[PDB]
């Protein structure tokens, strides 16, 4: 009834085939596998860690909650148990679910997504794994350096690597981070947007990687008070509060997309991400600092919204309960050179808020009208500003 | 049933008539019921006047170009025409009651640019016509306008707009205006068919409002006349203009896919009050035709039908004089900026460009289109977007 | 025997033939002239104006002086007396010596060199010229709004146009000045250095324009700020344009060599000590910084001066300034260059302004930083200002 | 006989170094001095600032065929000593070990110690012993641990690694690419580049920054290195700009020496001497001077300021290491950072030496420079920007 059973329903409609699959070993023996119609020719088994790292990375923060008997605990217990035994087959060279870590570049981006679901809930799902499992996990994150990464987003998925390294004891490399961390500030071109690298995109790149795994990044430094060449006293912390008002501009942004109707504009490239959309919004209600500009009642309402219109579409999944390859319903075309349907599963960035306890206000608080459903019924509605200074 | 133009040309000259037939008689002052934002900064309210008819003619201006015929469309664009002619008259007749406010302030900058647009967008209609002696009071009133020092921001088309209209015109003008504008704008291209308003980047529509549409404009006239600026070599104006259609042609794709399946679109940045105004770029494609292979007029005219037709059905979008009020759909005067007033809201008349084609044109006869996300929320194929990154 | 009287006598040498000549309409008529060996081939009455102007935009704080009745102050009231009568010829479409106004864009950058002059020494230069000479002022430099001018240094030649309309009560251009002054300060690279325009240039165009124009501009601008409304932003633009200018002088005197030589790179290198400008204005304004001392100033620049007009070759027989460097090298002019242009390095002579007892003038000689360095003695480490 | 000049003083500086750290008594009989503003760091990094940033300048000159000439002695002597001390440098039981394992600097030094193996492979790397090759290979490796400042430092990294990668060991090439494009972000224009973010008016584009970013890209256009986004012929691209762009830096050095052969002294570290001019060099040894510059009016120049600037006795001690100065002893010249190690960075003006004696560069006449040109009135080139690049 409440919107809260609609998004734990949704979650784990996607999650519950790939856990439970791989949980024995049975992801790629039963997982009913999608490529776009133009393929580039790479090594087809990149689709399972970007099914497995991207789904849980989404979902990461909902598992990570105090467990109960509720009837959604009894779901949070059977995904999280489910997907223990998915990371240790992931990183088992004699599983048949082990995941394609040693060649290709792809595997840079998904162990990035692997990596935020750990630094998303470090005691469910990483301190619970054996030893052996995790020094597998630590060299399988090593290795990754053979990849040159494109000067793009792509900086963000190494020293997320590398963060999570850094926050798990292991030998990490700084200059992976620090790296990063500087170009993706070089690429902010104001009002809440950066570029995607040297060139700004007009595409939701922002939502699907940079804000989010910047955010990322630059909390851990932040928290563990890491000693950043050259940082004068308070200045990763300035960079960090920096960060998060630029991701606040973009969530108001997000929400003035979200029309009456609950869909939003359509542009750039990876369209196929879905709800991974809205990553930067799910972001800042979960860590709770959504701007004062946004009620959590009106964010909850409108992600509902943009959310029950699209997987209404039940050509979404196909008949093994997988995700496919489209927009809303089965949209192949949509799909890039690069994508397959393992990429779908970025469309869980949108659940972070699920780590909010059930009886928290984010889920609680009345309804509310989001910006541009109020502005069509010719009500009052609030104006909006740009920020600089950032 | 199945006739957009009426629709377009019913809205046009409900917006228009009020305007023009109280100004054609020195009236508009008069009765023109007038509203200024809840937040008004105190700056003297007759600006309102010039900004009501230098936006409105602005827009209206393409359609007011057509030849004339005896349609009853034909006979709508001969009185509106008429009432315009008077209306510019007056305008700068300082012995008119409706003389508007050109020697005090800063902001007669903004709308004599637009009243310069409309000139450079039916010259042949709106300026030749003048008598003698209304061109000269122009001219002079374009002139004295270089007092003002504008803002390092959109407003430098502003003077670069009048420049050029009076380069147009015969008249003295200053290239340097025209020319260190348009650096500027260029300097201001962030990429993927945005400019930034100044030197700080603002997601807003001031890329509709203002500076795609002035700055294709400015260049198309440089680029027409072959003239002579500092170090562009024969056919560099050219390839300038080709660049800045390039851009204008990416950010058309990027307001159709803003559209959403059931007409709004996306609210955000300040001057939201302009309404349609956010469509100028996607309307000036359309009426000049360059339209992206992208996109169809078909698609076009049905998407921005759809969205005039579910915004300018809030019946409190108008007052009891027929004047434009505050707001966005219908009347919400919080949402007017420091800087507004009513005659602000005429901005909105940029969306009506492309009724300066004929109502035979393929823009207006072609089958409606189900426009992108129209396509998308079906389920059914819809195009993959791609980054234009080279420009 | 002091440095003062080698400067005055240099001041006085190069001045002299100019203004002589052009104080009773004869400059034309006299003038040896003297164009590149790649010379574009643009009209050669450029030429007197470049002379004329560049010569009163140096030598105008000199003649800023009070009046007194010693051999240099004969010199200072002879120089202004044909000054003052050249002005009036040089806007008189009547006079023999009237300038080319009306055509070409290069007298835009020559009357910006005499609206500095007018700017540096107002009463003794403007105020006492005749209404009708003062009228024809205003219409000739109104009329330069007609140029386009390149996106280059050249910006700040229609800001200094503009300025002294301003500071003359004249109808001026606000836009002008304005966008001029963003664009210099965008172009700033840091450290002291500028781009002359969008792509930047290893050469001395900070010196022979960049720098001391826009610090000229802004100083006006502040001025007339200061004489209203709480403090502006233009104060602060100053203030750093300043600074940027002591790291710039700083920099130039560590170009010069023991032996007072200087880099010779970049265009323009027939404009001898005009690369000094910065340094002379430093000086003249009192605004040196802490690092240098008016006497390792006024030392190093001497050294350099001595050295550079021991060459004879240097003037033609009518005493005009040749084509050249360290003598007559016509080849180092470039496409645009006369012998009129070459009287930009009188921009050197900016101190002249400081009286005879002025402390620049009167304070022991210094070793300037080089000259230090290679006698083996303690010199001052340098460091990057990364700030500005 | 410019270059009996040059190799007498090279040898001068090179064999009390050389021959001391042979035989693992460089700490032991090395007269150290440390800035009067010292930072306090440790002091055993003067071993490694001056045995690799003399490296770096000798190894041209050490990488000649062996002869029987006078000059052909002092090379075989010089490199005999300098592979014995390679090999004290990294065995960890030597008193000459050097300082790998602590500090930041370490990364600046060893990538002078890299520029040493580049400049002179067969010479001065392959025959080293494999165990000291491995040696070599785990600490440069190991320094891996270090955060470069978003400086020129960037570049020590990529050379690092592109040694590395040229050894045959395992290499980072996110090091060189990141490393490379920054450098070419941080170009201004007409040949100069900004020290980082900042631009500092100072000689580090001749310490290090258009050295070895041209060494770093020579090496991956050497190699055909397949890298990210850089579709073939990139690499080659990059080089070439990288080589015009150092052409019009060394145009502008050689308008910088004066008749007297002086030149500017600005920004900091002005007591690393003569290697303001290693960009002129370089050019002189790989022999890709630009048309404007004939090698004989470089030679001519170069040799008026080497002659004048080590006329002064004072800029060695009584051990024959160098002083802390500039034309002596001026010790207040140091930065905080600076030992006497540190001024071995002189040495990279003698790149040219790694000519043959019987070629061009060194038995062309001598030429007039620029400014000595000018200054005698006799006519001198117009200089132009190079706006383009
Ligand atoms: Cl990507
Ligand atoms: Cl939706
Ligand atoms: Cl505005
Ligand atoms: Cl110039
Ligand atoms: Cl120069
Ligand atoms: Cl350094």
């Amino acid at each position: 009834e409440n919107d809260r059973a609609y998004w734990t329903g949704l979650a784990y409609r996607i999650a519950a085939p790939v856990l439970e699959n791989m949980s024995k070993g049975e992801l790629k023996k039963n997982m009913q596998v999608e490529v776009s119609p133009t393929w580039d020719g790479r090594d087809k088994d990149v689709t399972y860690m970007e099914c497995f790292g991207r789904l849980m990375s989404g979902i990461a923060p909902w598992l990570s909650l105090p467990d109960d008997d509720t009837d959604e605990g009894r779901q949070r217990k059977q995904l999280r148990a489910w997907a223990l035994k998915s990371y240790a087959h992931a990183v088992d060279p004699e599983s048949p679910d082990y995941l394609l870590w040693r060649n290709e570049g792809q595997p840079l981006v998904d162990a990035a997504y692997i990596a935020s679901s750990f630094l998303r809930a470090p005691k469910q799902l990483w301190e619970p794994l054996d030893e052996v499992t995790k020094e597998r996990y630590i060299a399988e994150f090593q290795q990754l350096r053979r990849i040159d990464p494109p000067y793009t987003n792509w900086l963000l998925f190494s020293a997320m690597v590398e963060t999570f390294l850094m926050k798990a004891g292991a030998q990490y490399d700084m200059y992976r981070i620090h790296s990063a961390i500087r170009k993706i500030d070089e690429w902010y071109v104001g009002d809440g947007w950066y570029s995607d690298g040297e060139h700004f995109a007009f595409d939701y790149y922002n939502s699907y990687v940079i804000q989010p795994m910047y955010v990322q990044v630059l909390q851990v430094l932040a928290d563990r008070d890491a000693a950043l060449r050259d940082k004068a006293p308070g200045a990763v912390q300035k960079e960090l509060d920096t960060a998060k008002k630029r991701m606040q501009r973009f969530g108001i942004i997000l929400e003035r997309f979200i029309s009456p109707e609950g869909t939003f504009p359509l542009f750039g490239r990876s369209m196929t991400y879905r709800l991974g959309v809205f990553q930067p919004l799910s972001m800042l209600s979960w860590k709770e600092f959504l701007p004062e500009e946004l009620t959590e009642g009106q964010v909850r309402s409108a992600l509902t919204a943009a959310m029950k219109r699209l997987f209404a579409h039940e050509a979404n999944f196909n008949e093994g309960g997988f995700l496919r390859l489209g927009f809303a319903g089965h949209q192949p075309d949509l799909a890039d050179w690069y994508t397959n349907n393992g990429s779908m599963y970025l469309t869980s960035e949108v659940f972070l808020p699920l780590g909010l306890p059930a009886d928290h206000s984010f889920w609680t608080s009345p309804a509310e009208e989001w910006t541009t459903k109020k502005a069509w019924q010719g009500d009052p509605f609030p104006k909006d500003h740009a920020v600089r200074y950032l």
